């Protein structure tokens, strides 16, 4: 069955300004693999990525039931990609199963959902 | 398996209008377990758990497949939380099973999906 | 189980935009089943119905996998309702059961999410 389901939408704007406000913003965000992918990208779709990624964590964060704090960290999130671009996420705190998450980018949101199962 | 999935964006603005034209537009959508915890809100933050709920219920409805009119009533569902502050969904009329319910706030929106399992 | 899960926010002028610059961009993202209800419709309602059903379409193309390309085309998927007006959708390409959507409108977005169980 369904363990969890979450909805999430961010705002560009916001996460451009606690990026030019923190020097390691993106860092605090992201893992080691997803910056690995995210230091290769223009200033603007560098915000549209990290936009992307907090979206799908804190859909997971929802699904998990906890949100975001003391019994999850954004690094103990990661989102990974197969060989045709779908994105999927790995939480080890959870289990070592691929979670279900879609993400998806306006001209001022970048939007996820995640769903994890039984 | 899954019985439906629900998804809705409401407008903020919209559910304002509403409940400045209606006197009692927050009775209309919500429960009076609902209602005792909108009571205690600032009148910013009722108009965005109101428009919360409002979505909750439009994206349930979708998923029960009837939407919301003679089938189905604002009343007849009603979103709970549990101790961490995930929110679920309870309708009588379908079961006594708890729905898979997430919501997420923007500037403007307040949106909601559902999933209905069998 | 879930085979995939999708999700898509469509920007209404842009959508309006390339109708108005491709004279037949409704019969290029619809199937002809769609299009016999598209042609009843106003000049903007039928903007929202093709922006819903574009959005219904990219989410599927993410919960199958390959987004829209090579592999799949707007033209292999097909939104249907039930006596109820509830939407779901047929790739036959897939198999033959129903596929899970949800459709929601704001003043400026048609957006979709799709769930494909095993
Ligand atoms: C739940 C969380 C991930 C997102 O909250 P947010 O950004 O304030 O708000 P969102 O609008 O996206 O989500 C609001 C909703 O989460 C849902 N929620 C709250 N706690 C939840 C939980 N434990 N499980 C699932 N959903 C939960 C609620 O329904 C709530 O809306 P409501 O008050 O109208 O019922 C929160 O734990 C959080 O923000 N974590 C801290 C992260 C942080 O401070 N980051 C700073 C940048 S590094
Ligand atoms: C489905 C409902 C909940 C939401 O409709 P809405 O606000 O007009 O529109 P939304 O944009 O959020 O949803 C539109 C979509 O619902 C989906 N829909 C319609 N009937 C449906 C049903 N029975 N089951 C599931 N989905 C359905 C459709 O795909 C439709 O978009 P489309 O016409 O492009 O295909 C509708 O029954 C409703 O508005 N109920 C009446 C409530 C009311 O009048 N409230 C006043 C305030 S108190
Ligand atoms: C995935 C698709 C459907 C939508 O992409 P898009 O419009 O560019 O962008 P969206 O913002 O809606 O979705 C972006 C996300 O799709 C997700 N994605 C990419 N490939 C994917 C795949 N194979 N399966 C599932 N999700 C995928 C990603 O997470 C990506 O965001 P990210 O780069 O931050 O990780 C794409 O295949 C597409 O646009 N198809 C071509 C259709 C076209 O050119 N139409 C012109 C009008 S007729
Ligand atoms: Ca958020
Ligand atoms: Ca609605
Ligand atoms: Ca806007
Ligand atoms: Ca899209
Ligand atoms: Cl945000
Ligand atoms: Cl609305
Ligand atoms: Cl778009």
């Amino acid at each position: 069955g369904i363990y969890g389901i979450g909805l999430d939408i961010t705002e560009l704007k916001r996460i451009a300004s606690m990026a030019g406000r923190q020097k390691r913003f993106a860092e605090r965000i992201l893992t080691r693999s997803e910056l690995d992918q995210y230091y290769e990208l223009s200033e603007k779709r560098k915000n549209e990525f990290l936009a992307g990624r907090f979206a799908a964590k804190e859909a997971f964060s929802k699904a998990f039931g906890t949100g975001i704090g003391r019994q999850l960290s954004f690094q103990d999130i990661e989102i990974r990609k197969d060989q045709n671009g779908k994105p999927y996420i790995i939480c080890t705190k959870l289990s070592p199963a691929a979670v279900h998450v879609s993400i998806t980018h306006t001209k001022e949101y970048a939007a996820a959902q995640v769903v994890i199962e039984r």
